[PDB]
């Protein structure tokens, strides 16, 4: 028995679920508040940043 | 038994589900509030940023 | 019995769940507040930063 | 019996759960506040930083 | 009986849970505040820093 629900959210509270059943879950994004992010990663074929 | 529901949302509360059954789930986006994001990643064939 | 729910969120409180059932969960992103992040990692085939 | 919930969050308090059932959980990201991070790691095939 | 919850967070207090059920949990990231981090580690196949 694995439980992650039965949560109550008020005002501006939120909650996100990133799940992978029978696999591997990879997280590489951004979260939080009052931040600046720059994405240059390579996820397909080639290069992300060319200098 | 895996549970992630039975949640109550009030006012401006929200919740997102990113799931992958029989596979791998990859997260590379942005979340939160009061942030600035720039996306330059390469996801297909070629390059994301050309300098 | 594994429990992670039954949480109450008020005002601007939030909570995220990154889970992987029958697999490995990899975290490489950013979190917190008042930060600046630069992503140059290589996740596919090739190189992330080309100098 | 393993418990990690029944938490109360007020104002801007938050809490994240990175879990891996039947697997290994790897953490290599950033957390906290008032920090600057640079990601150059190699997670796929090739090299992260090319000098 | 293993307990890690029943915590109260006020203002900007937070708490993160990195767990691995039936496996090994590896931590190699950054935490705290007022710090600068550089990631060059190799996590896949190849090399992290090429000089």
């Amino acid at each position: 028995n694995w439980n992650q629900g039965f949560n109550n959210y008020y005002d501006q509270g939120y909650g996100n679920y990133n799940s992978a059943y029978g696999g591997d879950q990879n997280y590489s994004g951004y979260g939080g508040y009052d931040y600046t992010g720059y994405n240059y990663g390579n996820y397909g074929y080639g290069q992300g940043y060319a200098d």
